[PDB]
C-alpha cells in the first residue's frame, strides 16, 4: 500500500537498467486491470448500451460511465495538493518575516510553524503526484479501449466507405491520441481547479491588500481572455494541417513500400520534389501555429512585474507599502499566475482537444457497417455499382467448377466480390453458403511465418497441410530456406518473389475448409508449366468435390470448366458450357542550421545585458526590514525581468522549425539514396511511424520544449548570479543542492533513454499490424478471420502497453523523487530548520522553487530528444543497346545465397532477348542486378561503358522498367504518368491512346485529373499493367528490362502489348520476362535461368 503510493517498485528496473541493456525480459509484463482484452470488453459493452438505449450516440458518456469515478478520485487529491500549494506562501511569508529584530505578534512561533510547513510540504508531496499518475493510468486505459474500439470498427468497415479513407488517415488518427491522450488527463482537470485556487487566492490578496486584488484580477482575466483566443485560433493552424500530414505520410508510405520501383524509375528527385511540396505547406501552418503556442505559452513569464505593479499601486499609492506584504504579495500572485495563465488555458485546450479527438473517433465508429445475410449457389439479375456489372446470371450446383473469363475491365474480381458479399448488388440476389474461400488476384502475405500465411489462424493439420504444400508445388521453394517450413516473411511478402506469393496465396485459400472457392486469377504470376501442374494437381484433384468459382482466360481451363461465363463491359456475353460454346544528439541538432546558433547567440547576448543591467539597478538601490528583502524581491520578479519577448523566443521558434524542415528533408533524401539492402533490413510500418512521429514532434512538441527549457535556464542562471553577485553565500548554498539534482538525472536518464527507444521502437508493430489489416481486409472478411486478427492486435497492444506504462512509471519515480523528495526532504526541512546565517540559506528554497521547474523541463526535453536521435541515426546511411556481361553474382546480403553464379552473355543491339526460368529462378534478380540494385558483381559494358565508368544514376537513366510489383502513388494520372511533367498532356494523351486507357481513364469523372487513391485501387489489374506500359512508352530510353509486361492480361488485351512492342520500341533491345508463350514466340533470343545459371539459346526450336 506505500509501495505504489512511493512507486518504490521500479527500484527493480532502475537498478537493472542503471547497468546493463532492457531488451526484452526486464520489461514487466502487463497487469490484469489494464488489459487490452478487459479495457476494450468494457468500453464495447457500454458503447453498445449507448447505441442501443440513447438517441444521439455519444462516445462520451461511454467513456464517463466507465473512468468519472477514478476520475474524481485522482482529481479531489489533485486539487487538495494545489490546495497546499496555494496555502504554502502565507506560512512562508509569515516564517521569512521572523528575520529581523522587529518581534510585532511574532514571538517564538517560528519553531512552531516551520514544522507545519513542513508537514504541507510533505503532504504536497504524498498527494501530488499520486494523482498525476493516476491520471496518466486513466488517460493510458482509455487510450487502450478506445484503439481497440477503433481496430473492432476497421475490421467491420464497409468496402465502399474505405474506397476514401486510407492509411494516413488512421496513422495521423493514433499518431496524436497515443502520446497526447494519457498526458492530458493530468492536465485537464484543472478546468474546474483553477477557479477555485484563484477564488482562495483573490481572498487571501483582498485578506492582505484591502482593494487591488481585484483591479490585479481584471488585467489578468484579460490576459487570460486574450490566451483563450490565441489556443481558439491555434485550433485552426492544426485543423488545417492534419490533413496535409496525413496526405504526405501517406504519398511517403506508398513511395517507400515501392522504393524498389521508385529506384528502378529513377524516381527520386522527383518523388522528393514531390513531398516537399505538401512539406512546405504543412511548415506555413506549423510556423503559424507554433508562432501563435509562443505567445500563448510567453504570457506567464511577461506578466508577473506587471500584475506585482497593477497590485501594488493602487495600494501603495496612497496606503504606503513595505517590503514584506510586497513580498507576500509577489508569492501569492506567482501561484495567481500560475494558475490563472499556465493552468487554466493549459486544461480549456486540454479538454477542447480531448472532445475533439473523441468527436472524431465516435465519428469513425459510427460509419456504414458491413452487412451479410447444398450450396447451389444461385444468381438472378444482379447489377452492381455506370454499373460494373449488368443482368449477370448464373446457378451452380456442388463439386461444379465454373470459370469467369472476359476482357480486361469487365469485371470478373467484382462479381467475385459480389459473390463474396463486399460490393452492394442494387438489384437481385445472391444464394450460397456463408462459408467462402478466397485467393486475390494480388497476392497477399501478412508478416509472419509461411506456416501461419498458409494456415490462417486455424487448427494445424499436418495430412492436409502436407497435402496442400504438395500439390500447389511449393514444397521445392519451402525446402530451401534456413528454416525448412516455419520461415519468417517480411510485410508484404517483399522476400519472396511474385510466383511464390501468388503460391503461397492460393495454398491459404486451399487450405480452409469451405463450400465455396472463390480462385480470382490464381496462376498470374506463374509460368506455363507450374500453372499447368497447380490446375491438374490442386484445382482438379484435390479439391474435385466441391463447388469452385476461377477467374481464367485460357482456352484448357474453359474447356475443364463444367459452365462457362464469359464478361465483356460487366454484360454476360455468355453462360453455358464449352461445348455449347464451340457452335552529440545534441551537438548535431544545433549544429544542423548556421542560423540556430546565431539565434542562441542573439539571445545569451541580450539575456548578458539584461542580467547586467538588473545588477547595477540592484547595486544602486542597496535598513532592517528592506536591507534583505530586496534580493526576494528580485528572484520572485525575476521571471519578467528575464523573460524572452518577441525579439528572442520568435526567432529561436522559426529556426527550431526550419531545423526540422532541413532534418525531414536530409531524411527524405538519404531513404530515397539508401541501398537496397539497408531498405530491406528495416520494415514498411517502421518507416511509416518514424515518419508520422519523429518528424511531427520535432515540428511541434520540440521548439516549444526547448524554448521553456532555455526560458528556465536563463531565469535560474540570472537570479543565481545577479544574487550570489552581491551575496556569494546564496552560489555557496546551491551548489549541494543542484549536485544532488543532477547526480539523479544522471542516474535515471541512462535508464530513461532505453525506456523511451524501447517505446519507440515498440509503436510501429501496432501500426505495422493496422496496415496489414486494412491491406488485406478483403480476405479477411471474406475467410472470417475477424476473432484472429483481433487477438493479434491485442497482442499487439499488450506489448507496447506494458513498456509504455512501464516507462511512464519510471519517470513518474524520477518526477516525484526529484521535486517531492529531494527537495522536500533536503531543502524544506533542514533549510528552515535551522532557526539560529538564515538569510544566505532560504533564498535557496524560492530559487530551487523553480529550479526543479527548470530541471522537469530539461528531462522533458531529453525524453523528445529520442526522436532526433532516431532521425539522425536514419540520416547517417550510406549512399547501339549492346551489352556484355561477365562474373555477374547477384546476393541480396553480402553472406546470403548468391541468386546468380558468374552468369555471362552478349546482346546484339535490337535484339528482342527473351527470359525464361520457372518461378522463384532469379529472373527478376537478374533484371534487378542490370540496374544494381541489389549488390551484384562483375560488369554490364553496354556499348563500352562499364558499371564503374559511370554513376548510377546516368547508369540506370539507360533503362526501361516495368516492376512486377506495380507502383501507383497517390495522384492525378498526369502525375502518375510523369512526376517530373516533361510532356505534356497532348503528348501523353497519345501513350493513353495504342496501350488502352483511352475507354478507362475518361471512364472516371477526371481525364488525367481523377486522384488514385488506395494504391490506384479504382483501375484493375489489367488497367494497372497498361499504366505501367504506358508509363515505359512515354520514358522513352533503350534496353528496356520489361518484366512480365502482361502479367494479367488476356490475348484480347495481350495485342495491346504486342503492337505496343513492335511499334513504339521499333529498334532497341528488349529483356522481357513474359511468362505467355504467345510473347515468347516472336522473341529472338532466349535466356533460361535453370540450376541458378543462365544459358544462351538463338530459337524456340532450339529451345525445344
Ligand atoms: N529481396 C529479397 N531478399 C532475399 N531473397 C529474395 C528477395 N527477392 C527475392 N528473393 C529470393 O531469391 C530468389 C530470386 O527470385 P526472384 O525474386 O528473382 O523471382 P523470379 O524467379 O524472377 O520470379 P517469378 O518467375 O515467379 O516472377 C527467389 O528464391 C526469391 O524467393
Ligand atoms: N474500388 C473501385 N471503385 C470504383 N471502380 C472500381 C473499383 N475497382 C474496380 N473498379 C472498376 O470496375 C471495373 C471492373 O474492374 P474489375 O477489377 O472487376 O476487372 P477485372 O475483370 O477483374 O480485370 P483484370 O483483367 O484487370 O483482372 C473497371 O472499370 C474498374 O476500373
Ligand atoms: C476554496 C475557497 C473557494 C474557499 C472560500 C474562499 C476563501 C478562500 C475566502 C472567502 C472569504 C475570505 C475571508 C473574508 C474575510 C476575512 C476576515 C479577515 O480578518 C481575515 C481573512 C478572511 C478570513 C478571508 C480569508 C479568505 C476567505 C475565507
Ligand atoms: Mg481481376
Ligand atoms: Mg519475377
Amino acid at each position: 500500500v506505500v509501495s505504489k503510493l512511493f512507486f518504490s517498485w521500479t527500484r527493480p528496473i532502475l537498478r537493472k537498467g542503471y547497468r546493463q541493456r532492457l531488451e526484452l525480459s526486464d520489461i514487466y509484463q502487463i497487469p490484469s486491470v489494464d488489459s487490452a482484452d478487459n479495457l476494450s470488453e468494457k468500453l464495447e459493452r457500454e458503447w453498445d448500451r449507448e447505441l442501443a438505449s440513447k438517441k444521439n450516440p455519444k462516445l462520451i458518456n461511454a467513456l464517463r460511465r466507465c473512468f468519472f469515478w477514478r476520475f474524481m478520485f485522482y482529481g479531489i487529491f489533485l486539487y487538495l495538493g494545489e490546495v497546499t500549494k496555494a496555502v504554502q506562501p502565507l506560512l512562508l511569508g509569515r516564517i521569512i518575516a521572523s528575520y529581523d529584530p522587529d518581534n510585532k505578534e511574532e514571538r517564538s512561533i517560528a519553531i512552531y510553524l516551520g514544522i507545519g510547513l513542513c508537514l504541507l510540504f510533505i503532504v504536497r508531496t504524498l498527494l501530488l503526484h499520486p494523482a498525476i499518475f493516476g491520471l496518466h493510468h486513466i488517460g493510458m486505459q482509455m487510450r487502450i479501449a478506445m484503439f481497440s474500439l477503433i481496430y473492432k470498427k476497421t475490421l467491420k468497415l464497409s468496402s465502399r466507405v474505405l474506397d476514401k479513407i486510407s492509411i494516413g488517415q488512421l496513422v495521423s488518427l493514433l499518431s496524436n491520441n497515443l502520446n497526447k491522450f494519457d498526458e492530458g488527463l493530468a492536465l485537464a482537470h484543472f478546468v474546474w481547479i483553477a477557479p477555485l485556487q484563484v477564488a482562495l487566492l483573490m481572498g487571501l490578496i483582498w485578506e492582505l491588500l484591502q482593494a487591488s486584488a481585484f483591479c490585479g484580477l481584471g488585467f489578468l482575466i484579460v490576459l487570460a481572455l486574450f490566451q483563450a483566443g490565441l489556443g481558439r485560433m491555434m485550433m485552426k493552424y492544426r485543423d488545417q494541417r492534419a490533413g496535409k500530414i496525413s496526405e504526405r505520410l501517406v504519398i511517403t508510405s506508398e513511395m517507400i513500400e515501392n522504393i524498389q520501383s521508385v529506384k528502378a524509375y529513377c524516381w527520386e528527385e522527383a518523388m522528393e520534389k514531390m513531398i516537399e511540396n505538401l512539406r512546405q505547406t504543412e511548415l506555413k501552418l506549423t510556423r503559424k501555429a507554433a508562432y501563435v503556442r509562443y505567445f500563448n505559452s510567453s504570457a506567464f513569464f511577461f506578466s508577473g512585474f506587471f500584475v506585482v505593479f497593477l497590485s501594488v499601486l493602487p495600494y501603495a499609492l496612497i496606503k504606503g507599502i513595505i517590503l514584506r506584504k510586497i513580498f507576500t504579495t509577489i508569492s501569492f500572485c506567482i501561484v495567481l499566475r500560475m494558475a490563472v495563465t499556465r493552468q487554466f488555458p493549459w486544461a480549456v485546450q486540454t479538454w477542447y482537444d480531448s472532445l475533439g479527438a473523441i468527436n472524431k473517433i465516435q465519428d469513425f465508429l459510427q460509419k456504414q457497417e458491413y452487412k451479410t445475410l447444398t450450396t447451389e449457389v444461385v444468381m438472378e439479375n444482379v447489377t452492381a455499382f455506370t454499373p460494373v456489372l449488368k443482368d449477370i446470371n448464373f446457378k451452380i450446383e456442388r463439386g461444379q467448377l465454373l470459370a469467369v473469363a472476359g476482357s480486361t475491365g469487365a469485371g470478373k474480381t467484382s462479381l467475385l466480390m459480389v459473390i463474396m458479399g463486399e460490393l452492394e448488388p442494387s438489384e437481385g440476389k445472391i444464394k450460397h453458403s456463408g462459408r467462402i474461400s478466397f485467393c486475390p488476384q494480388f497476392p497477399w502475405i501478412m508478416p509472419g511465418t509461411i506456416k501461419e500465411n498458409i494456415i490462417f489462424g486455424v487448427s494445424y493439420d499436418e495430412y492436409r497441410y502436407r497435402s496442400v504444400i504438395k500439390a500447389c508445388q511449393l514444397e521445392e521453394d519451402i525446402s530451401k530456406f534456413p528454416e525448412k517450413d516455419n520461415t519468417v516473411l517480411g510485410e508484404g511478402g517483399i522476400t519472396l518473389s511474385g510466383g511464390q506469393r501468388a503460391k503461397i496465396s492460393l495454398a491459404r485459400a486451399v487450405y480452409k475448409d469451405a463450400d465455396l472457392y472463390l480462385l480470382d486469377s490464381p496462376f498470374g504470376y506463374l509460368d506455363v508449366l507450374t500453372e499447368k501442374e497447380i490446375f491438374e494437381s490442386c484445382v482438379c484433384k484435390l479439391m474435385a468435390n466441391k463447388t469452385r468459382i476461377l477467374v481464367t482466360s485460357k482456352m484448357e481451363h474453359l474447356k475443364k470448366a463444367d459452365k462457362i461465363l464469359i464478361l465483356h463491359e460487366g454484360s454476360s456475353y455468355f453462360y453455358g458450357t464449352f461445348s455449347e460454346l464451340q457452335n552529440n544528439t545534441y551537438l548535431r541538432y544545433i549544429t544542423v542550421h548556421k542560423s540556430l546558433i546565431f539565434v542562441l547567440i542573439w539571445c545569451l547576448v541580450i539575456f548578458l545585458a539584461e542580467v547586467a543591467a538588473s545588477l547595477v539597478v540592484l547595486w544602486l538601490l542597496g535598513t532592517s526590514t528592506s536591507s534583505y528583502y530586496v534580493f526576494y524581491i528580485y528572484v520572485g520578479v525575476a521571471d519578467t525581468l528575464l523573460a524572452m519577448g518577441f525579439f528572442r523566443g520568435l526567432p529561436l521558434v522559426h529556426t527550431l522549425i526550419t531545423v526540422s524542415k532541413i532534418l525531414h528533408h536530409k531524411m527524405l533524401h538519404s531513404v530515397l539514396q539508401a541501398p537496397m539492402s539497408t531498405l530491406n533490413t528495416l520494415k514498411a510500418g517502421g518507416i511509416l511511424n518514424r515518419f508520422s512521429k519523429d518528424i511531427a514532434i520535432l515540428d511541434d512538441l520540440l521548439p516549444l520544449t526547448i524554448f521553456d527549457f532555455i526560458q528556465l535556464l536563463l531565469i535560474v542562471i540570472g537570479a543565481i548570479a545577479v544574487v550570489a553577485v552581491l551575496q556569494p553565500y546564496i552560489f555557496v548554498a546551491t551548489v549541494p543542492v543542484i549536485v544532488a539534482f543532477i547526480m539523479l538525472r544522471a542516474y535515471f536518464l541512462q535508464t530513461s533513454q532505453q525506456l523511451k527507444q524501447l517505446e519507440s521502437e515498440g509503436r510501429s508493430p501496432i501500426f505495422t499490424h493496422l496496415v496489414t489489416s486494412l491491406k488485406g481486409l478483403w480476405t479477411l472478411r471474406a475467410f472470417g478471420r475477424q476473432p484472429y486478427f483481433e487477438t493479434l492486435f491485442h497482442k499487439a497492444l499488450n506489448l507496447h502497453t506494458a513498456n509504455w506504462f512501464l516507462y511512464l512509471s519510471t519517470l513518474r519515480w524520477f518526477q516525484m523523487r526529484i521535486e517531492m523528495i529531494f527537495v522536500i526532504f533536503f531543502i524544506a526541512v533542514t533549510f528552515i530548520s535551522i532557526l539560529t546565517v538564515g538569510i544566505i540559506l532560504t533564498l535557496a528554497m524560492n530559487i530551487m522553487s523553480t529550479l526543479q521547474w527548470a530541471v522537469n523541463s530539461s528531462i522533458d526535453v531529453d525524453s523528445l530528444m529520442r526522436s532526433v536521435s532516431r532521425v539522425f541515426k536514419f540520416i547517417d546511411m550510406p549512399t547501339g543497346g549492346q551489352m556484355t556481361v561477365k562474373d555477374l553474382t547477384a546476393k541480396y546480403t553480402e553472406g546470403g545465397n548468391a541468386i546468380l553464379e558468374n552468369i555471362s552473355f552478349s546482346i546484339s543491339p535490337g535484339q528482342r532477348v527473351g527470359l525464361l526460368g520457372r518461378t522463384g529462378s532469379g529472373k527478376s534478380t537478374l533484371l534487378s542486378a542490370f540496374l544494381r540494385l541489389l549488390n551484384t558483381e562483375g560488369e554490364i559494358q553496354i556499348d563500352g561503358v562499364s558499371w564503374d565508368s559511370i554513376t548510377l544514376q546516368q547508369w540506370r537513366k539507360a533503362f526501361g522498367v516495368i516492376p512486377q510489383k506495380v507502383f501507383i502513388f497517390s495522384g492525378t494520372f498526369r502525375k502518375n504518368l510523369d512526376p517530373y511533367e516533361q510532356w505534356s498532356d497532348q503528348e501523353i494523351w497519345k501513350v493513353a491512346d495504342e496501350v488502352g486507357l483511352r475507354s478507362v481513364i475518361e471512364q472516371f469523372p477526371g481525364k488525367l485529373d481523377f486522384v488514385l487513391v488506395d494504391g490506384g485501387c479504382v483501375l484493375s489489374h489489367g488497367h494497372k499493367q497498361l499504366m505501367c506500359l504506358a508509363r515505359s512508352v512515354l520514358s522513352k530510353a533503350k534496353i528496356l528490362l520489361l518484366d512480365q509486361p502482361s502479367a494479367h492480361l488476356d490475348p484480347v488485351t495481350y495485342q495491346i502489348i504486342r503492337r505496343t512492342l513492335k511499334q513504339a520500341f521499333a529498334d532497341c533491345t528488349v529483356i522481357l520476362c513474359e511468362h505467355r508463350i504467345e510473347a515468347m514466340l516472336e522473341c529472338q533470343q532466349f535466356l533460361v535461368i535453370e540450376e541458378n545459371k543462365v544459358r544462351q539459346y538463338d530459337s524456340i526450336q532450339k529451345l525445344l
